[PDB]
């Protein structure tokens, strides 16, 4: 599974995945 790899959804400015 993707714990942080899913961050691709947005960028970094978002806290969700930093």
């Amino acid at each position: 599974k993707n714990k942080s790899r899913v961050a691709r959804g947005w960028g970094r400015k978002c806290p969700l995945f930093g």
